[PDB]
């Protein structure tokens, strides 16, 4: 079947790339239309600042948060990967919005840092997952140490199915007005960070958009929606490879997206 | 401290064999240093801020709508249009969405779909004349007109007039209050200038900038900067066939230093 097919061809790349790949898609209302390794727990990394911008878009939307309020910080928010929070440091602040599509778009942690210091740190996202139904992602510390990825440390971690649902249920599943919606999608589209990843592996008439991680001891990962055949996706793309090159890691997660194309248009 | 800048900047045109034009106004256009501020140059890229700065006047007027989604096909990618490829399979960049991409990344792509709309280079002439600014020309689509053919007075501006455009936009009401924040906070926020002007400020100034790399060794970046609590515009224009990419760079925030000098005196 295509869908044995799919996790044959993952068992390839797993074999051949000494490396574990964990994958859901699922449709608009969360229901799996494939995966593999559905269950295993990986850590967020980076991916976890989509979830945080649906976080602060939802509080846009109820009224407990306006988009231009200036968060103010100095040079000790700066971290590595901060490139807007620098830029932006002379001028002392950063909007919520501001800081929230820099989070998404250039996986700016700084500004990732800046909003978990207004929302109540690791907790409060932990509460937003639980609220919208995911019972299974956390976040307990911020960046650049969320990433350490240590094996078997539960702590800032996800499963490929509970992530893949959350995306679902952000983008489909109506945790945001129609406006917030369509505005994250377009975030995700637009992203600067992923032109290497699962985009690379999708046809180009798909309409993507996605947030990438990448975890010190290999972590490599990417999640999203594709849109393909007049039909919506979800998806979440969890890796480890400790032992392939950065690059090497890119074309990994290219190559998955490769073979969910293969899947997608045999369905 | 005029003779030290102009001496300064006369030591790195000679030792890097570059021409280097430059002016500083304050907020109502005043000149507070310049050399060679009334020679031509292409502008390139950074006409890109005075076309943002147009499209915030006609959604200002009404006549525009930031929202409103700018269809396109393959066709409009040219090189430099890393959000146009982005965006292409969904079909469309809004009139912010591209113009934001003009000024922080200077997509390419992106500032023709905006020339596409406003009836092209006559049309942003025109908005350089009603802001008062009679000598800035725009006259062909991205990349072209950065062509840079030496002596061609097409696609020009002079660094006075550029600076003093620059000033008008920020500070001499060319636009409300909420666009002009908006324009401010996409030129501190520009991506693509780490390297040239702001690299030779001081880190303290608050500083927002739009750069340009042109063929034949141009090398610009125009925008503003506060400095001691006092608010200027600059414009630098830069020509230096023989430098390599990374020392152009080098060149643009060494006229930073320059200027950094003349400021603090
Ligand atoms: C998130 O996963 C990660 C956090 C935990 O640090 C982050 C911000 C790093 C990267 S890759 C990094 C940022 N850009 C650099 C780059 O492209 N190179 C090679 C210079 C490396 C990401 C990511 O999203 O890939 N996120
Ligand atoms: C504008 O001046 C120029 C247009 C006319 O092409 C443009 C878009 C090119 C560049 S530099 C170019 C884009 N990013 C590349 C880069 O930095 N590297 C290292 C590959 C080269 C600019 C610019 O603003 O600097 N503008
Ligand atoms: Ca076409
Ligand atoms: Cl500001
Ligand atoms: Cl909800
Ligand atoms: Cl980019
Ligand atoms: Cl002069
Ligand atoms: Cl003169
Ligand atoms: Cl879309
Ligand atoms: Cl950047």
């Amino acid at each position: 079947s295509e869908k044995l097919t799919f996790k044959t061809d993952l068992e390839k790349l797993e074999r051949e790339k000494a490396a574990q790949i964990g994958v859901a898609i699922v449709d608009p209302q969360g229901e799996i239309v494939a995966g593999h390794r559905m269950a295993q727990r990986f850590a967020m990394c980076s991916t976890f600042k989509f979830p945080l911008a649906a976080l602060v878009f939802e509080r846009i939307d109820s009224g407990t948060e306006r988009g231009d309020r200036k968060l103010s910080y100095g040079p000790d928010m700066i971290v590595e990967w901060s490139p807007a929070t620098e830029r932006f440091l002379a001028s002392g602040h950063m909007t919520v919005l501001e800081a929230a599509q820099a989070a998404v778009q250039l996986s700016d942690n700084g500004a990732t840092n800046l909003l978990l210091r207004e929302i109540g740190g690791p907790a409060a996202m932990t509460q937003y997952f639980r609220k919208i139904g995911d019972s299974v992602s956390r976040l307990d510390r911020k960046e650049p140490e969320m990433s350490d990825n240590t094996p078997g440390d539960l702590r800032d971690t996800t499963t490929p199915i509970a992530m893949a649902r959350t995306v679902a249920k952000v983008l489909y599943g109506g945790a945001l007005t129609s406006t917030s919606t369509h505005t994250i999608e377009r975030w995700l589209i637009g992203n600067q960070t992923g032109d290497a990843t699962l985009r690379a592996g999708f046809p180009k008439d798909w309409v993507v958009g996605e947030k990438t991680g990448t975890c010190a001891n290999g972590g490599r990962n990417d999640i999203g929606f594709f849109k393909a055949q007049e039909r919506d996706y979800a998806v979440a793309v969890y890796t480890t490879a400790p032992k392939l090159s950065a690059v090497e890691r890119d074309e990994l997660v290219a190559s998955v997206g490769q073979v969910i194309t293969q899947l997608i248009l045999s369905t």
